[PDB]
């Protein structure tokens, strides 16, 4: 009602974010191969697989914890990448999608 | 050497407040104009409050400043529809903000 309604709603939102066509940069921990020096620059890495695990592990006891993890994915992307890069574009597209899903669910 | 941070922050904040897309963010959101804003947004922020905080010597680190200004954008994006003028302004100004922060070496 309180606790497991939240779990179901977050799982649904997170699964929908993950299936979106712009989610592909964010699906797994950034690979050093593909961004040597990423981990020198970004101090709190986050990605959607880590979020899936956190969710499964019952970490997301509130809306604000879930929002902070997902928002971190986007702020990492915008800190690391130039504004006209495909990655930055994907972040803003997926963020719009995310907020519509949050609103659609009445999450508060 | 001593007031270097203050000077950098003041310059960044001044440029952000002068930008043509800053107008939605210049002052606190009024309840009369935004139904249930303060039910949904728990950490309101605006650029007049940031100006005060800065004058008040609250911004003792780059991280405190970046968190406030990022909050201005994320509040807007959560609350408003994704094709609204406000949402468009927020992302424009957010791109501007990340470029100014990078330009000043305050991250990377
Ligand atoms: C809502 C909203 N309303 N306003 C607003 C700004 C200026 C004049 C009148 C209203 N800003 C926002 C915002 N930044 O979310």
């Amino acid at each position: 009602r309180d606790p497991d309604q939240l779990y179901s709603t977050l799982k649904s939102i997170l699964q929908q974010v993950k299936s979106h066509q712009s989610a592909w940069p964010f699906m797994e921990p950034v690979k050093r191969t593909e961004a040597p020096g990423y981990y020198e620059v970004i101090r709190f890495p986050m990605d959607l697989k880590t979020m899936s695990e956190r969710l499964k592990n019952r970490y997301y006891v509130s809306k604000k914890l879930f929002m902070a993890d997902l928002q971190r994915v986007f702020t990492n992307c915008k800190e690391y990448n130039p504004p006209e890069s495909e990655y930055y574009k994907c972040a803003n597209i997926l963020e719009k999608f995310f907020f519509s899903k949050i609103k659609e669910a009445g999450l508060i």
